[PDB]
Formats: C-alpha cells, structure tokens, sequence
C-alpha cells in the first residue's frame, strides 16, 4: 500500500509532502509490527516450504523475517504451537517446521538462494534500463525496490559473515558475485539519473550528457585527481550547487557496519531489527525533500559494493579485469562518489595498492578516455560544456604526455583509435574558440618536441597514429585548415592568436616532413594537396 505514490508524485514532478511521507512511514511501521506479532499461517509455512510463487506481491521481506525467526527454536516453538492451535495436524506441523528449518548449511543456502533470486528479478527488470546511457528520471526504481534490495543485501551479507566465521560457500558466492556486480552498475546509473535529470533547466539532453561526462571525469576520492574536481567546479554554478547538495546528503541515517554485530539491542536474530532501522532511514529520506529516492540509492549502492568486496575476498568465479572495470568509474565519478572509497578498496584488492601500476594504469586510462570523450563527443556547445573544461584537460593531456606511464597509456589509446587526429578533426568545429586551436597546436607541438628531446616508442606510435590523418574527410580537413589559416577580425578580435595558430600549424607540418617522423609521407601530401585550393582562393578572392 502506498508503494507507487512516490513513483506517481515524482512522475508528475511533485515532491511527496511531509504529511504523505510521514503517513507511508507510519503505515509501514504498523503493518510490520502486525505481521511480526501474528503467527505465520499454514499456507504461508507451506510456501516457505515450497516457494513456487516468486512472492512478487511484497512477500520477499516477510519471508526473510520468518526464516530468521524459525532459525530460533523459541520461534519454532511459538509458531509450531500456534499451528497446533491453528488446527493444522501436529505432525504436519512438525514436518513443515523441520523442512522450513533447513538445519545445517542448508539454512545459509536457503538465505543465499532467496536473495539470489531477488537479485535476478531485479536485474531482469532492468532489461529496459540502459547501463551506458542516461536513464529517464521515471526509469529510477521506487523506494520500495530500493529498500527491499537494501534489506536483501542486509541479510545475505550478515548470513554469509556468520557462515564464514563459523567455518574459520565458494559456489554460494560464485553465483552472488555476478548478480550483485550488475546491480551496482545499474544502481550507479540510477544515482546519476536522479542527480543528472535533477539539474534545473534554468536542461537539454545534449547539455545533460555533457554535464554527466564532466562529473564522471570528476573524481575527488583516493588518488588526488587534478582534473576531475577542476571540471566539476567548472560546471555551471547551478549544476555545481546541485552536485554539492547531492554530496551533502549521506547514508548516516541507515545503520552502518557493526550495528548488527553489536546485536542491534536485539535478542535472537538482530539482522531483522537492522533491516527495520534501514527501512526507517529510507522513510526518513522520503520525509526530506532533498533527493530522497537516491539518498536511499546512495546507501543501497554502498551496501551492494560492500557485499561485492566481501565476495571478491573469496576466489568465486569473478573475472578480475571485469570487476576492476565495474569499480573503475565508481571511484572516478561524483554521482557514485559515495562508494568511490569502497571502489578504491576493491581496486586495492584486485589492481593492488592505490600506488600500484595496475591501479594507476586503470585510473589514468579511464581518465584519458573521459577527457577524450569530452574533447570529441562533448565539443559541441549543445553539451552545455564551457570551453574551459576542454582546454583545462588539454593541459592535463599534455601533463600525461610528461608522465612516461600516462604517456604510454595515452599512446596505446590514441595510436589505436587515431584520437590525436580526432582532436584536430574536432578543432575543425567553428563553435570552438581560436584559443582551442592554439591549445591543440601546442599539445601536438609538445608531442613532437618531447619526442625530439627524449625519443621513445610511445612517441613513435603517435606519429604512426597521425598516418591515419592521411585518411580523413577532405572537406572536414579543409574546413579545419580554413579555420586555422583564415583570420576574420569580425569574430577573432585576437588576430595575433590567429597568427600563433598559423605558426604552430607550420611547426607541425615541418615536424611531419622530417625524415625521422613516423607520420609518413602520405599525410604530408594530403595536407599539401588540400592547401592548394586554399591558396588558390587566397588569390581568387585576393
């Protein structure tokens, strides 16, 4: 009851009033007590023994509650005596209770599999969800699914901890890792969707994706990124304030690690009380009018990453690089910065120390990929990205050239995708400032010079990359050459900067024509031929 009210009022772009939020909390807290004091009925004990239905109609939690109860005999007794009163045959009762008890490791498995199936359900429901694309603010799940999934983790986790300490299963975690892994990435998109779409219009999906890419590149956790935070600040003050409000929100309301370990002031099974406190914190976020749904997503995602790290601890069947890929953006992003610390821990686990090459290798590679994405797929002003961002990382890109390790990482990506060419091809965009042209020219200038001052294969490979420039759109290349040479004082009041652009283009041509250059002869001719019409025009129009 009242589970889709938030989905509805948020669908109508309306904040659930405190009265309504409070009512939802009041209602859930009451029915939860009632379900708890009322003895489990025969049909439902049979279900706990059969479970043919997927319990889609809000029965997943109740089940865990009663299983935890049954684990304890007092409850076994209480429930079995109620079944005798209920009118169920006494021996039937005994058998059911024994079957529901799943004594031995079967109890741990019973828990594992139920949470596994809830995971599966959630994943499948996510089929409409796009992992690498911006999700509509309606694709975000209701707090119901958020807290239910959060409660599901709150259980598998504790149960497995217990099992492992007792052991002091591999296949049990072998199935949990993949299921959890997908959810994290999916909920990561939900956190972004809740933050991105929240941007105040006073925003175009083009602008929305621009802001998304910028805040992703932005990383303020673990290693001190000197580019992501800068671009995050560069974001419009409005967008910047939205991001600040998102980060201001925390998961402190929800009980943290160790609370159930402290028995949560609860006898028998304290995990049930921990899950109840988690639901109470979810309802408290609902009362708050500040990003309530994802405040819960922020916690659910944290719990998911915690469970993921737990699973990584054991071999399972996890694919090390794949798990690294999932935790990589989680660390390098402002929307999922909540788990950025836990993702860094996961990387220390699989990549190694935060100063280990692998770790740094992934960090910087992803960083370049993002910068590049902003340089080529966010150059258009429609992305709503100020020119400051592109030029800011353009300097960081040169900084990476200086770092031999980062230079090699950039070299591999740039040489394989001809990204260097794309940078000049992007420069063709007339919307980009003449300063962008100037900046681009230095970058390549310093690529060629650094090669001359200190020759190495990475630099040889970027010149092999510029050989791909030989094969570019002739019109686009000319359009780019035109922007570089033609000096209109109407738009470019800084003709001196236009002249610096001309000089740096001359320098790059001289570098490519050098015998030891790896750009090859084809590129030189390509440029030469394209300039011929330009020259002719400089004589035709005088």
């Amino acid at each position: 009851a009242g589970s889709q009210l938030d989905t509805v009022r948020r669908k109508e772009n309306k904040n659930v009033t405190a009265l309504e939020a409070c009512a939802l909390q009041y209602y859930f807290l009451i029915l939860w007590r009632i379900l708890g004091i009322l003895p489990p009925s025969k049909t439902y004990i049979n279900q706990l023994s059969m479970n043919s239905p997927e319990m889609s109609e809000c029965d997943i939690l109740h089940t865990l509650r009663w299983s935890s109860r049954l684990r304890i005999s007092s409850y076994v007794n209480w429930i079995k005596d109620h079944l005798i009163k209920q009118g169920m045959k006494a021996e039937h009762a005994s058998s059911l209770l024994e079957l529901a008890s799943t004594t031995k490791c079967s109890s741990v498995k019973y828990d594992v599999e139920i949470v596994e199936e809830y995971f599966a359900r959630q994943i499948s429901s996510f089929c409409s969800i796009d992992c690498t694309t911006i999700l509509q603010l309606h694709e975000i799940p209701s707090l119901q699914s958020i807290y239910t999934l959060d409660a599901a983790i709150s259980k598998v986790q504790v149960s497995l901890d217990e099992h492992f300490s007792k052991m002091a299963s591999s296949e049990i975690t072998k199935n949990l890792l993949p299921a959890t892994l997908q959810l994290i990435d999916t909920y990561a998109s939900f956190t972004r969707a809740y933050l991105l779409q929240n941007f105040n219009e006073e925003p175009s999906k083009e602008k929305l994706q621009g802001f998304a890419a910028v805040l992703a590149i932005g990383s303020s956790r673990c290693k001190a990124n000197t580019l992501g935070p800068t671009l995050v600040q560069n974001l419009p003050s409005s967008v910047q304030t939205v991001c600040e409000s998102w980060n201001n929100i925390n998961t402190n309301e929800f009980p943290n690690i160790g609370s159930w370990r402290n028995a949560f002031a609860n006898d028998t099974i304290p995990s049930e009380s921990y899950i109840s406190a988690v639901q109470a914190a979810h309802l408290g976020t609902l009362c708050s009018q500040s990003l309530p749904l994802a405040a819960s997503l922020k916690h659910t995602l944290l719990s998911l990453v915690r469970l993921t790290g737990d699973l990584i601890v054991w071999s399972d069947e996890m694919n090390p690089p794949q798990v690294i890929r999932t935790l990589l953006p989680l660390l390098l992003e402002s929307s999922t910065e909540s788990v950025a610390e836990i993702s860094s821990n996961s990387l220390e686990r699989i990549l190694g120390p935060a100063e280990s090459d692998e770790f740094l290798a992934r960090v910087y590679e992803k960083l370049i990929t993002g910068c590049y994405n902003i340089l080529a797929n966010h150059a258009d002003p429609n992305s709503g990205l100020d020119e400051s961002i592109l030029e800011e990382c353009l300097q960081y890109l040169e900084k990476q050239l200086e770092s031999s390790q980062a230079r090699k990482a950039m070299e591999e990506f740039f040489s394989d995708s001809g990204e260097l060419v794309q940078i000049m091809m992007a420069t063709a965009n007339e919307n980009l400032s003449a300063k962008f042209c100037n900046r681009v020219l230095k970058f390549f200038t310093k690529l060629f010079q650094l090669t001359e001052k200190s020759p190495n294969p990475s630099l040889l490979h970027l010149c092999g990359s510029l050989a791909q420039l030989a094969c570019v759109e002739p019109v686009r290349l000319q359009a780019w050459l035109t922007r570089m040479t033609t000096s209109p004082p109407k738009d470019s009041d800084q003709l001196d900067v236009i002249q610096e652009n001309r000089q740096l283009l001359q320098l790059l041509t001289t570098y490519i024509v050098r015998e030891n250059s790896q750009v090859g002869e084809g590129v030189c001719a390509v440029l030469l031929g394209t300039l011929t019409p330009m020259a002719t025009e400089m004589l035709a129009n005088g």
